[PDB]
């Protein structure tokens, strides 16, 4: 499995039944179908604490990872029930400006899409939330090219160092509040992981406000090797995947 004409996510089926499922991400946010619900509540992002330990290449992207045997980065209200504790955070991108995203707005795709991937406590370990069907909430963000996200830098400079497939490098007091938009208005429905094994266990949040990021930020991820040291050269360009059909599920708003 990989993003490649002969791997790639069509393909994905072969191995993943699920990949036809009932609850499949990434989908379009249909604006103007989305349901403005005032039941739902605010956001809370509690990363003061987030404990980051380091970064690696998984061969499909590039994974920060924090310590979760304490909640000390957690996410809470909105529709979610409980404490989730975020265990890392990742992206999608293209190979050009004009795609990378896995969730769309209206067909519009962006330069990229953040993943914050937190597991419900309720469950114990990362492994059980996967079985769950609400095991996971997953923040997605928005990616635009235009000015530099000065929190993001950290993680673009270190990129040189994890070129390859299993490279990982020490990766400590990053703080991921460096990486959110202004408001925290969002579109929640209830999907899937983006990848194999594409478990229906994800309560998405999608942030309606992306962040911008420049050329030059963007670039360096583009740098990236899907493969490992000493193979042929493989850009780790496009790993999104193409959106998938809602089938009933209903596209609710926080605003
Ligand atoms: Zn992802």
């Amino acid at each position: 499995w990989g993003y490649g004409k002969h791997n790639g996510p069509e393909h994905w089926h072969k191995d993943f039944p699920i990949a036809k499922g009932e609850r499949q991400s990434p989908v379009d946010i249909d604006t103007h179908t989305a349901k403005y619900d005032p039941s739902l509540k605010p956001l809370s992002v509690s990363y003061d604490q987030a404990t980051s330990l380091r970064i690696l290449n998984n061969g499909h992207a590039f994974n920060v990872e924090f310590d979760d045997s304490q909640d000390k980065a957690v996410l809470k209200g909105g529709p979610l029930d409980g404490t989730y504790r975020l265990i890392q955070f990742h992206f999608h991108w293209g190979s050009l400006d004009g795609q990378g995203s896995e969730h769309t707005v209206d067909k519009k795709k962006y330069a990229a899409e953040l993943h914050l991937v937190h597991w419900n406590t309720k469950y114990g370990d990362f492994g059980k939330a996967v079985q769950q069907p609400d095991g996971l909430a997953v923040l997605g963000i928005f990616l635009k090219v235009g000015s530099a996200k000065p929190g993001l830098q950290k993680v673009v400079d270190v990129l040189d160092s994890i070129k390859t497939k299993g490279k990982s490098a020490d990766f400590t007091n990053f703080d991921p509040r460096g990486l959110l938009p202004e408001s925290l208005d969002y579109w929640t429905y209830p999907g899937s992981l983006v990848t194999p094994p594409l478990l229906e266990c994800v309560t998405w949040i999608v942030l309606k406000e992306p962040i911008s990021v420049s050329s030059e930020q963007v670039l360096k991820f583009r740098k990236l090797n899907f493969n490992g040291e000493g193979e042929p050269e493989e850009l780790m360009v496009d790993n999104w995947r193409p959106a998938q059909p809602l089938k009933n599920r209903q596209i609710k708003a926080s605003f």
